[PDB]
């Protein structure tokens, strides 16, 4: 398999979006975090997968850095491939950052060690066309993007998942992955572009 995403090699992150692309690496998480909950998975020191133990279950600020830093990795690559497929992306009201709420994560949302999920809650947030075929063409980018650097890491498919030797079965073509995973995506980088415009940026080609 050779997957090879949006070259943003010469593109340069502006020190003033690395601070959405922070707020963005948060949320993101915190919906990884609410729908992880949802799929039965509690807090943990320790990795024991028949325990639904995982230690990152914790809030963006206590990750582990070899953990941590990939988040804001990928959240800056995300931002880096808008300005590579010529998105300018501008900010166009200060105070929407402040008029953001967030999600009400019912009671049974609260773990064992005070972490509770709690992404901001961007219902009321609409895309257009063009919007949702530019999150469908992002997720496909961020599975490529995730392919590749598990392969320069060592990884290699195979029909189940393995941890330790480094092999998976999710490391196939877009088209070729399973549909359930490829909504999975396409509805984080959704929000990832909710994100944008619920913080007051703006995002036109
Ligand atoms: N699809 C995704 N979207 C956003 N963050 C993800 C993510 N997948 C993993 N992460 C990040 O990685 C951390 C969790 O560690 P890990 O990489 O092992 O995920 P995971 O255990 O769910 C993969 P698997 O589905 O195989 O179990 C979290 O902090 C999370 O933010
Ligand atoms: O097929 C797949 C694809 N994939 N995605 C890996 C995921 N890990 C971290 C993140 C991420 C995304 C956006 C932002 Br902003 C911050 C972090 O992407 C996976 O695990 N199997």
């Amino acid at each position: 398999f050779i997957p090879c995403p949006v070259d943003t090699s010469q593109v340069i992150l502006p020190p003033h979006l690395e601070k959405i692309r922070d707020r963005l690496a948060e949320n993101i998480h915190e919906l990884w975090g609410m729908n992880k909950i949802e799929l039965g998975w509690t807090f943990g020191k320790i990795r024991d997968d028949n325990k639904r133990q995982h230690p990152c279950l914790v809030e963006f600020s206590k990750l582990p850095e070899t953990e941590k830093n990939y988040n804001l990795q990928m959240s800056t690559e995300t931002l880096k491939t808008l300005l590579a497929l010529g998105c300018h992306i501008a900010h166009v009201n200060p105070a929407a950052e402040e008029d953001l709420k967030k999600v009400k994560l019912p009671k049974n949302y609260m773990m064992s060690n005070g972490y509770k999920p709690a992404p901001l809650d961007l219902s009321d947030v609409k895309l257009l066309p063009p919007q949702e075929i530019l999150v469908d063409k992002l997720a496909e980018n961020a599975h490529n993007v995730w392919a590749k650097d598990r392969i320069k890491q060592g990884w290699t498919y195979g029909i189940q998942q393995d941890l330790k030797n480094k092999r998976n079965p999710r490391l196939v073509p877009y088209a070729l992955l399973d549909e359930r995973t490829k909504k999975s995506n396409r509805d984080s980088l959704r929000e990832a572009v909710r994100t944008f415009v619920g913080y007051g940026y703006n995002i036109e080609p």
